[PDB]
């Protein structure tokens, strides 16, 4: 569990431009590139924007359909990603309501009950080799889902 | 342990600023980037506010290990063209290297000039991009051994 200290938009457009620039094919030869339990990189970021949502005075649960399984990736740019999509979530979030992430065994989702900078998600997760599929949810709101090959 | 890194707002503060560097490095490399103009968020940053926002990073966890931070500042109002969080990485990357180097009981000096700052240590007599955020900011670092023993970096620019 290691700290960084800062916001994440700013962090997220600098980082954006430096993988363009550096116009990045794989991960392959990517500094600290490892297999990333995604269960805890998912709970590490619902940890990090706990105390944001409880002023803002939303709920965030963490689904955890299935367990164990690890994606090749780099964990900081994977991080960036998901905190993208819950800062979304958390933003057009109206009080007392929820914001939704689960973790499927080929995908994650993350869901509010609401109403670029998910350009970002889409560049870090074809990085990935991950799919991202945004639209309304069944139940209302906004919906992103990333996806993978199941293991 | 973990390959996980918490994002907010003695081992684990020096992880993160390692693992940020590493990639932040790499992508700055491999981008081979020139020069600021087309940055995001390229702004006049004032120098204070920055390392005195990098030793607020540093100073409980460091007190905890028995090293003191001591910031001088000796100019006001300085302010230098760049990227924030570039220079937010180079600082705390010098900061990081002083603290750990140095001695339980001694001192890290970190001091702002009209030209240049100063991040001092009492340890011995890499990290090389101090040296490549530096001359992507039209800055100087001059690393070396203390007028009265340890290590010193210093960032110098012109006017």
């Amino acid at each position: 569990a290691l700290l960084q200290l800062h916001g994440i938009d700013r962090a997220t457009r600098l980082v954006d431009q430096l993988l363009t620039l550096s116009r990045l094919d794989s991960l392959d030869n990517l500094q600290d590139v490892a297999e990333i339990p995604l269960e805890d990189l998912l709970q590490s970021s619902v940890m990090d924007i706990y105390h944001t949502a409880q002023q803002a005075k939303i709920d965030v649960r963490l689904t955890l359909n299935a367990h164990s399984i690890k994606r090749t990736g780099q964990p900081l740019l994977l991080s960036l990603l998901v905190r993208n999509l819950l800062d979304n979530a958390v933003r057009y979030s109206p009080q007392g309501s929820v914001v939704d992430v689960t973790l499927n065994a080929d995908n994650f989702i993350v869901r509010d009950n609401g109403p670029l900078g998910l350009s970002i998600v889409q560049r870090i997760a074809k990085l990935h080799g991950m799919n991202v599929e945004f639209g309304n949810a069944e139940q209302g709101g906004f919906e992103a889902k990333v996806s993978w090959l199941e293991h």
